[PDB]
């Protein structure tokens, strides 16, 4: 069916298939050499597979996705693709395994008792945002909008590294949405730029779920009055502010990745 690339192609005698992540399916697995230098090194990675049901479209999808991601192509602050199985067998797609999971329950599992201090301080948390928006940066470069930016797309590194998930897949979560996508069901990079700040949101409330307790009947109507989330307990004004211009009704007077990035830099030179 599919053809070899040379650039990618990974012997899949050298993959070890461990424990499922989630269920098509993704399972945890050793690969052997994915360093040239040292090739008989271990290193734990995710593979992305078909179940047996799989149609024809499912498989498209999944071809779709491997494709994308080498030609957006790497950096550090996303889940890169490592290697793909494509002959004599089914479709394998390889990507990096963050160890410390998804970046909501990174969070939430740092919760400090009531009104204690958690071991997360404020330049770790401002170094979170600095991070997802290197990332979200690089995909803009690399013509990729995301469509789903959300700290549960976020995954967390065995060093604390912020790698944006799933940016790669083919065409409800209101609460992230910009009002173009809610109401006009188009995505840009300024729509994207909204989502980034609804995750400063979930950053600064240690992975709080946003517009608590307002129903997705009431979301809609509230953004269309010119309401928005309140400053969380103890966010910083500087931080509140960036947040606040993710969330302009007009896409062009919110701010670029770019500038979201220069405007985090400043805070954590200010440290
Ligand atoms: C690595 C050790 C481990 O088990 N990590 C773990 C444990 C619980 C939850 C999570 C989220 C993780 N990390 C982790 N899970 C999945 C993952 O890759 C998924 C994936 C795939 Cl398979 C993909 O295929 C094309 C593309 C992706 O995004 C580009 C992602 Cl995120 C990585 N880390």
């Amino acid at each position: 069916d599919l053809p070899l690339d040379p650039l990618w192609e990974f012997p899949r005698d050298r993959l070890v298939l461990g424990k499922p992540l989630g269920e098509g399916q993704v399972v945890r697995a050793e690969a052997f050499g994915m360093d040239p230098a040292r090739p008989d090194q271990a290193s734990t990675v995710a593979v992305k597979m078909l179940k047996d049901n799989a149609s024809d479209k499912d498989l498209a999808d999944l071809v779709s996705e491997m494709e994308v991601m080498k030609l957006i192509g790497r950096h550090k602050n996303i889940i890169n693709l490592l290697g793909v199985c494509t002959q004599e067998g089914p479709l394998y797609v390889i990507v990096e395994c963050a160890a410390k999971g998804n970046l909501r329950e990174f969070l939430r599992a740092r919760r400090p008792p009531g009104s204690s201090e958690g071991p997360l301080s404020f330049p770790v948390l401002v170094s979170c945002a600095y991070q997802v928006a290197r990332g979200m940066q690089y995909l803009e470069s690399r013509k990729c909008i995301h469509r789903d930016l959300a700290a549960r797309n976020v995954l967390v590194t065995e060093d604390n590294v912020m790698k944006i998930a799933d940016f790669g897949l083919a065409r409800l979560p209101v609460k992230w949405m910009a009002p173009e996508a809610l109401f006009d069901r188009v995505y840009t990079h300024q729509s994207d730029v909204w989502s980034f700040g609804i995750l400063l949101w979930e950053i600064f409330t240690l992975g709080g779920s946003p517009y608590p307790g307002i129903p997705v009947e009431e979301l809609f109507s509230l953004l269309r009055e010119g309401h928005r989330m309140d400053r969380p307990p103890h966010c910083p004004p500087e931080l509140y502010g960036l947040m606040r211009e993710c969330w302009h009704a007009a896409p062009s007077q919110r701010p670029t990745f770019k500038q979201l990035v220069e405007a985090l830099d400043k805070v954590l030179l200010a440290v």
